[PDB]
């Protein structure tokens, strides 16, 4: 008999130390509400990354009696027990905020059981195993390593029940072992995608024609059938099964053939401003920095008022397709034709932020920059000038011939040698005839075959003085450290005006949401589980008003779809200053909702569904009843 | 071989057919630009600071006129600011600064450049 | 009592017979003045010797990126001159913060000055409560405080007027159109109006704080007005600003 209300917690995940994908991201910004809750019953475990835990943890010294509590001795028995049996590990905290306990296995001081391992999971549970995927290899080492781990555990400890969470099938190896050797463990695991689900969507529907795809086939067809089969077992073997977002627990259902009990969406660590204000003060300060940047990139050709000038960005890996950058052009050339019809006053400059191959920045945006600069410093000089000749004029007043109380010529205050450097300070400005502001900002590796170029080419977006909608692509992240952009990324979002994410393939959407708690208006689709999330809490076209806008791109054909972004881009273009910044202050009361300190609550669920599945008896007893145990959402 | 310390640049002045400045040249002087700017910003939080010292002493346990200890006028964010202004002027190992501020036409043949290039400077 | 960490500088804005600023408030603003420029002299020379270490680490010795001694940025001749300027800035022995601002053409039959005398709030340390008396219109163009009264207004935190005879609130009605939370009274005619037209005790959700002076003793009546100020000292930045 064993404790569902004091009891304990493991998180196993291949990211826990070492950043490869968003899931590092969401374990780290998970630890301080998780903390709060377990103190030291909570541990996380993963492969130690011996090239980088170095710089991540905190080494302790797991040895001293000190190093645990005394309900906690269990645990350092059974890493003792390891001990003895030759696995090396390394113990101690995460050097991040909330300072979780850390469990990393050197799958090296291990790898001698793998052909022993191989065969036994190839013939328990049916999974094969080809010598050259190292990936497959490392997971079924820590898959192994880790229900050791847990097994013993359940052994040494006799209070506690015993939550164990896995994230992604690079971590799921351990559930199918549970789950035969009977280990008293609740066992939880989330898909934060789907093997599957990415590979149908990497070449070119998938949304309508994926619930009748033969699984095990394509798992073949793609050459994925031992990956997908540690998936499946995986999300079969679990008390709990979850994704992050509803639209991946669709394509979970029909790919892994089980039906997520909920969905774990993806918080964050929300740091809230003392004033709720300033997040609109801040806008206004990183945008002067856009607009400076700005003003160098269209020297000699500036002729639109950044006072009516919104910014548009999209943001995020290089992929054209899956990300939508195709869309986003093809939309802003379309948004284009529409403000010129319509005779709109307002410019859109729109920012393509994805790294690729470069040579880093052109010799005309350092220069740009440099002279727009140099103009700046002239025109200070000239004006500390006139502050002495008006200064002069106001304490001399009314002597000496001075009729006005202020200067009430220029001629007074402007002398000719201003003028002859102001003027060729602007000369400087002046660019070649005929030559228009550059559609990027670096020198590329490969000009001619970039997609995004050819897209930009193909719809032709020139940054002619004509049109209203005007591109830089930037081939590379923000960082306050470059020279002529020097923004981090999270300044760079804060002083934009509209993100636009319009996404094919995307179990939870990491950009828009942060976008959204930037206080930022978003466009997404109901593909991504970010816009999938956002459109079950508010009615698509109150949406809007929060500054979401959700783009249909399950069920509108695909030109349909670019219609419906360009529609939403032109009724955001069409709003005054007072309504762009009311929809902020909206956007960003959404934010409360994207936090852990709501979404945590999510996990809670989670852990609660598998202690009640796993010990329907305790759970009778210790709530007086028992209650629908089909849904995360029944139980509660 | 004497053991000065001084240093000599030398500047040569002469027009050569060129594709103008290098990428270099214009990123070196942004980066210095913006580390000057940073030094601003920290040195005007420095001010606040030294002011605030020095406008309460000798009340709330000040025992001496002035700040003595650098960490009471920079913070940890001030540092990592300016570590990354010192790290973007970094040069990747092993390189030295130019001999030429231009990208040329016909490098390889040029006079001036061909005759540094022999004597290695 | 509470032993509170808040402090509260409280300032009477109303124009008395005066022969102008005295020498000691023109004085002080001066001296803080030379402190700020002296201190600006200072951050320029400590800006080029981090400047210069940035740019030459790690060459020529430099095994940090950042100075770590303050030596290295703060040298003798700064701070010689900054303690000149922080000497200047001492006040006599005992001397305390003068509670008026001008010379008054009768400081000994003054109604304001006799009460604050009275009461005894002489702005001592062990004073959590500093009092200031203005006795002139504020103005942009004054030497010592240059605001004008909407400026000033904006930059507080609470007005509070007391008024006994008041058919209307001219300065509570002005104080709330700029955001400012006040208090008055319902013998006040802004108050009257504003008892009537916001739910009983909702106001002071709304920032208006209203004492009973009319079916009240005066002691009842100080005695909820210190009730109000001390629950609005209680109040954190968040709760101020919403
Ligand atoms: O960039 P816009 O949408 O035009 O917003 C501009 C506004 O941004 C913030 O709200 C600032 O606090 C206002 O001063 C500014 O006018």
């Amino acid at each position: 008999s064993r404790d569902l209300q004091n009891h304990l917690l493991f998180e196993t995940a291949t990211e826990v130390a070492n950043r490869v994908g968003g899931i590092y991201s969401v374990l780290k910004s998970k630890a301080p509400i998780t903390v709060a809750q377990y103190k030291d019953h909570y541990h996380l475990i993963g492969p130690l990354n011996k090239a980088t835990y170095q710089n991540e943890v905190d080494i302790l010294d797991w040895k001293k009696p000190e190093a645990f509590s005394d309900e906690m001795r269990p645990v350092q028995h059974a890493l003792q027990t390891m001990e003895s049996r030759g696995v090396h590990f390394v113990y101690g905290r995460w050097l991040i905020e909330g300072a979780p306990k850390v469990i990393l296995f050197d799958l090296d001081s291990v790898r001698g059981y793998s052909n022993e391992w191989k065969g036994d999971l190839w013939s328990l549970v049916g999974i094969p195993s080809p010598e050259n995927d190292f990936e497959t290899n490392d997971a079924i080492l820590l898959g192994y390593t880790v229900a050791w781990f847990l097994g013993e555990v359940a052994h040494l400890d006799s209070q506690h029940a015993i939550v164990a969470h896995f994230h992604e099938w690079l971590a799921g190896v351990a559930l199918p072992l549970c789950r035969k050797r009977r280990i008293d463990v609740v066992t939880i695991f989330t898909t934060h995608a789907t093997l599957l689900g990415r590979y149908l969507c990497a070449s070119g529907d998938f949304y309508n024609c994926l619930e009748s795809v033969d699984v095990d086939h394509e798992a073949g067809r793609f050459g994925i059938y031992h990956r997908y089969c540690i998936e499946r077992a995986a999300a079969h073997s679990a008390d709990v099964f979850t994704t992050v977002s509803q639209i991946t627990a669709f394509e979970a259902e029909h790919l892994l053939k089980r039906k997520p009990d909920g969905i774990l969406p993806n918080g964050l660590n929300v740091i809230k401003f003392q004033a709720f204000h300033e997040f609109q003060n801040l806008h206004a300060l990183k945008k002067e920095k856009i607009n400076d940047f700005v003003r160098g990139h269209f020297h000699g050709c500036f002729d639109f008022d950044l006072d009516n000038t919104l910014y548009f960005f999209i943001a995020g890996r290089y992929e054209y397709k899956n990300k939508g950058a195709d869309m986003f052009i093809e939309a802003l050339a379309r948004l284009n034709y529409r403000l010129k019809v319509s005779g709109s006053k307002k410019t859109v400059v729109a920012f393509i932020v994805m790294p690729a191959k470069n040579n880093s920045f052109t010799v005309e945006a350092l220069k740009g920059q440099a002279e727009v600069r140099a103009l700046e410093n002239t025109v200070h000089e000239v004006t500390t000038s006139i502050g002495k000749r008006i200064f002069d004029h106001a304490i001399r007043y009314p002597h000496n011939g001075l009729t006005t109380e202020l200067p009430t010529d220029l001629g007074e205050l402007l002398k000719s040698s201003d003028k002859v450097m102001l003027k060729r300070r602007i000369l400087a400005l002046r660019r070649p005839e005929g030559q228009l502001p550059p559609i990027v900002t670096h020198n590329m590796v490969d000009d001619a075959n970039d997609l995004i170029l050819n897209k930009i080419r193909q719809v032709q977006l020139f940054n002619s003085p004509s049109d209203r909608v005007k591109m830089i692509f930037h081939p590379e992240f923000l960082n306050a450290n470059n020279p002529i952009l020097g923004l981090d990324y999270d300044e760079f979002v804060r002083g934009c005006h509209l993100g636009v994410f319009p996404s094919y393939y995307e179990p939870w959407g990491y950009t828009p949401a942060e976008c959204t708690v930037m206080g930022v208006p978003s466009i997404t689709t109901n593909v991504s589980g970010f816009g999938s999330y956002m459109e079950d809490l508010i009615e698509t076209n109150q949406a809007k008003d929060y500054g979401i806008y959700i783009v249909d791109r399950r069920f509108k054909a695909p030109d349909e779809s670019v219609e419906q972004l360009v529609d939403y881009m032109e009724e955001f273009v069409k709003k005054t200053r007072r309504q762009r910044i009311n929809q902020r202050n909206a956007t960003e009361a959404l934010s409360d909702l994207l936090d852990w300190k709501r979404m945590g609550l999510e996990y809670v669920k989670a852990r609660q569904l598998a202690l009640r599945r796993g010990y329907p008896d305790q759970f009778r007893e210790l709530v007086g009843e028992e209650l629908n145990d089909s849904n995360m959402d029944a139980l509660a």
